[PDB]
């Protein structure tokens, strides 16, 4: 037919391209590398998990650890977002490519989120297909969802270190001061995600363009004015601009009491 939106999902990172992560790391690490490196040991009683979800706050590196698994663990990647926005002509397809290109993982995001679509998931749900799923609210139940999925990670926000060990990946190849305190930064984005620490970094770095005289307005021509800005460093002043405009996202603690218990 002619659906090779399929082919724009597949693909054939590293596990060390993450920071942190390191519990929720060696869950993945022996749910889906080990066993299909020592099958011999991971049959019977030790058979992988064909399935799990991971629950947690937004933008706190969910696709990008299912990703980084699929590259340790040689598999073939599926992403596929929950927006049908007919639509359930792709499911028995992706599943089928899944299946036919070997050892493969599918990464569905917010399974929270067209009619008749669960169906042809479950119907094809119920060689080796590892299905990793992602939902910000798992309160939402859908208990034919949540019976379907027994493992259930918590992947939670960063901790200091983690955060400081981002801040500087993130400001790193951009033109900055060394008077720049990345200890102060991290201290100051407690509660922060993930993707917030990369809002904060995209917002300072265009400070810089906002601390400039915007009457050098020009457009079309090239200006001495536009040729400054190449030489112009991200400071702090640019960051105590950042951390007054980009604001995080009790709120992440109900995934701890979903996840540990029922």
């Amino acid at each position: 037919y002619i659906v090779q939106a399929v082919r724009g999902t597949m693909a054939t990172m590293s596990l060390d391209d993450i920071i942190g992560m390191h519990d929720v790391k060696q869950v993945l690490h022996e749910a889906v590398t080990l066993p299909l490196l020592v099958p011999e040991f991971f049959q019977g009683l030790r058979s992988p998990w064909k399935a799990m979800v991971l629950a947690g706050p937004p933008g706190t590196g969910k696709t990008l650890i299912a990703r980084a698994i699929a590259s340790e663990s040689s598999s073939t990647f599926f992403t596929v977002s929950s927006t049908d926005l007919d639509s359930e002509k792709i499911v028995r397809l992706l599943f089928e490519l899944a299946r036919f290109y070997a050892p493969s993982i599918i990464f569905i995001d917010q399974i929270d989120t067209s009619r008749r679509v669960k169906s042809e998931f479950l119907v094809q749900m119920d060689r080796r297909v590892f299905v990793l799923a992602a939902t910000n609210i798992p309160w939402e139940l859908d208990e034919a969802l949540r019976r379907r999925f027994e493992k259930r990670i918590f992947i939670p926000l960063p901790d200091i270190d983690a955060r400081k060990k981002l801040i500087e990946k993130s400001m790193e190849g951009t033109p900055k001061s060394d008077e720049i305190n990345y200890d102060d930064l991290a201290a100051r984005t407690e509660g922060f995600s993930g993707a917030d620490v990369v809002s904060l970094c995209r917002t300072a770095a265009i400070n810089v363009l906002r601390r400039y005289d915007t009457k050098s307005l020009r457009g079309g021509e090239l200006t001495a004015a536009m040729e400054s800005l190449k030489a112009e460093l991200v400071r702090n002043i640019d960051f105590e601009a950042a951390l007054q405009a980009v604001s995080p996202s009790d709120t992440m603690l109900k995934c701890k009491e979903w996840c540990d218990s029922f």
